[PDB]
């Protein structure tokens, strides 16, 4: 769909050059560097929600999902897993 | 797709009975109660990643996205916004 | 001082009965259960700060430090370590 | 004791030059910039605990408490409040 393409792009540059891209620099830095970002975006999501800044909220929630996908890719998993897991629950 | 249906389901019971469902109890409790859960799942995502528990990771990341969607719905927004925001960036 | 006494109390019931106390139940539950709480109080601290609820802020920051101390105790460490580490930096 | 001195130092440079110190730059940046740090150190505390890196754990928990104090100072409060609040509970 859209996430699949992003996932494929992530896996593509999974083991690319550290300077190649941002996603590449993350993967090279490691698990911690990725988790930092996840936590960061999660906190910003809270802040955004509190400030009723609906535009910032969406940007952060997106940045959160994105880094979450970067994390999944680091663990040899991918979006669909999460989507299917979501499906398995509700509905 | 799958998220759209979940979103529609969330909006449906947005102002339902507090005892109707879990999602309903959350909405009734408020913003804070929703944010607690978002933060919770974010933390668990970190723990899961560290423990290399790939199955727990996916379950949590999904619970995170789910509550993130609950948050969006609380603010009169929805998944597609995040998906399109994701598209606007990468690609 | 005050933290020392709390620390001593924590270490005291470190390996007590699971039903003995709350602190005891935590230790029995494990590392994760303790980290959940640390993250929870951290999030609430953010929320409280945002809502300018100065009384709730102090209650949460305290709950945070407390669980942080429970964490340290779980790792065979203690408050003074943190205090001294704080001293070593500023001043 | 030790925290009191740090608190006093924080309040001292509360409204100092943005370039004066790190604590000064934070206060100038705002509430959000301080909350970012609190969340950051909280997440690092989780990571450290998981990696059993006991030395990093104490360094982070201390950085956490420190930024928590910076937060308190930003809200015209101070350490003793948290310490007393801690006392009021246990013991």
């Amino acid at each position: 769909d859209v996430l699949k393409n992003i996932a494929d792009t992530l896996e593509a540059r999974r083991e690319a050059a550290p300077q190649s891209s941002y996603v590449a620099s993350l993967f090279h830095k490691g698990e911690d560097a990725i988790l930092k970002k996840v936590a960061e975006e999660a906190a910003e999501t809270l802040m955004a929600s509190k400030d009723k800044d609906k535009l910032h909220l969406v940007r952060e929630v997106a940045d959160l999902w994105f880094h979450t996908m970067v994390l999944l890719t680091y663990h040899g998993l991918r979006p669909e897993d999460v989507v299917m897991e979501l499906h398995r629950r509700e509905g």
